[PDB]
């Protein structure tokens, strides 16, 4: 029993993490095989970042230029281009612990562990979710980008995010592991402000039938409501809408507590209107949205 | 920017675990050198639970009865040891990807990372504290005994918690790594009740200065107050009384922000006269007591 903001275990990352210089900027590089990949603006200084010509900066640039260290010894650069956003350095060694991967491109909502990396060595993992303005809210001091975002099927790492930048916000943004931004967003250091940032329901509908799950069950009302008559209240509440694929996927936990999830819906419904009035669910005074069904699922069952 | 709640990366930990089964109860240890670590109830049917002699149990096991898996290898158990709450099954393979690693018992407020696991296998890493009737508010399914909590400082793994119980409320009792339980807790299923879950003042305190640092200050007030008069109000809202030692270990934090400790406290105190009044800090609606100051000075500087 508990419920706990859980991370992928980081070992078959952290095998992974590597520390990529060019000239006075140093990042993170993932190696998988014999690439390492990185954030582009590892070639910028921070004059170059306020209008970087990427094409026009790596022409200057040679394989040698790139100094790629995997914990106290120096990789060879055989090969370097540019993918989007992402540096793909081809290095004279395979990682040997590279782990079975997928690049993946998750969508808004989907959460994955982050492991925060400084000059190539793990510092921490903490679990985030794509919000659906494609900002995450991570934790990254300079010298984090390169770090990277995954989820872990048994034995496979999909890796969906690397980080490359903190908006004047201070919410973050990055690329997939193919160098595609997240959102409308550009490695350029320019005003960019995130859009709404809305709260996941299909994620707060799973963290309540996590609470249920794990006996917190005062919110759970006598009503119920339709898709339609829930959405407006959603949309008032900044709420991002059901759609009925995500009452088709949160179907096995309604099946598990018995509880319909229009049902759960409409008791979310009364939590919007009416507040947590000082109560907490799960140790939270706010609703919780970064657990996809899929999490809770997993956490609830225990999946290693 | 950005302030998460952060584990230490898991690898080294993950490179520990294993399954270890005694006739029909399978449960987690920690291979460390030649000895494997975990709860002496792996000896007990869940009918032993109610009333165990572990002494009188363990006299009927002999090395080939506890059955060690790391990965899907076996290991030989040529010697085993009872002590205190832990079995100490020595192995006649010292683990290859052993850290160097400390046993530490921690003090109530601490924080650590769990690595939940099942069948000896890596499920999630969370990060908590010991509180301070010495529970910890954990994510553990059955089959998650022999989970273990750690710290990281830089290669060396300080080992201060292994899992060995739920309380019928559902929080989590278990041991240091020399088998001693945290508090008054006993390895039985019989009626166990914990004291007071007081909040962990000096930690709240550590997370509103990486509030302060991460640009959230609209609860800082105009006040101050002295160490008598917080506690008075401390004391009132079931948080632990702050001493001179929490002023001190705050010291850091207090010269990084230019924000006396006890100016910090009077915020506090407004905090819990006046409650959030339905706003946010660092994205909770309550106040965090699961960082230590030591962690917000690591998170907030980027150790590694
Ligand atoms: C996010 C990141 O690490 N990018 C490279 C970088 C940006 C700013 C900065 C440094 C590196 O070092 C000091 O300041
Ligand atoms: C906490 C733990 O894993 N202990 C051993 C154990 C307890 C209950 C239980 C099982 C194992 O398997 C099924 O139920």
């Amino acid at each position: 029993s508990g419920f706990r903001k859980m991370a992928f275990p980081s070992g078959k990352v952290e095998g992974c993490m590597v520390q990529v210089t060019c000239g006075t900027t140093t990042l993170n590089g993932l190696w998988l095989d014999d690439v390492v990949y990185c954030p582009r603006h590892v070639i910028c200084t921070s004059e170059d970042m306020l209008n970087p010509n990427y094409e026009d900066l790596l022409i200057r640039k040679s394989n040698h230029n790139f100094l790629v260290q995997a914990g106290n010894v120096q990789l060879r650069v055989i090969g370097h281009s540019m993918q989007n956003c992402v540096l793909k350095l081809k290095v004279d060694t395979a990682n040997p612990k590279t782990p079975k991967y997928k690049f993946v491109r998750i969508q808004p909502g989907q959460t994955f562990s982050v492991l925060a990396c400084y000059n190539g060595s793990p510092s921490g993992v903490y679990q985030c979710a794509m919000r659906p303005n494609f900002t995450i809210k991570g934790s990254f001091l300079n010298g984090s980008c390169g770090s990277v975002g995954f989820n872990i099927d048994y034995d496979c790492v999909s890796f969906c995010y690397m980080h490359h930048m903190e908006l004047p916000t201070g919410v973050h943004a990055g690329t997939d592991l193919e160098g595609n931004f997240y959102g409308p967003f550009v490695d350029r250091q320019t005003a960019q402000a995130a859009g709404t940032d809305t709260t996941i329901t299909v994620n707060v509908l799973a963290w309540l039938y996590a609470a249920v799950i794990n006996g917190d069950r005062w919110f759970l009302n006598r009503f119920t409501t339709t898709l339609n008559d829930f959405n407006l209240v959603a949309m008032k509440y900044n709420y991002e809408p059901l759609t009925q694929d995500h009452v088709d996927i949160l179907g096995p936990l309604s099946a598990q507590t018995g509880i319909a999830v229009l049902d759960m819906c409409a008791s979310l419904k009364e939590l919007l209107q009416n507040g947590m009035n000082g109560r907490t669910i799960l140790g939270s005074a706010l609703l919780e949205d970064e657990f996809t069904p899929f999490d809770v699922v997993r956490q609830c069952s225990g999946v290693t």
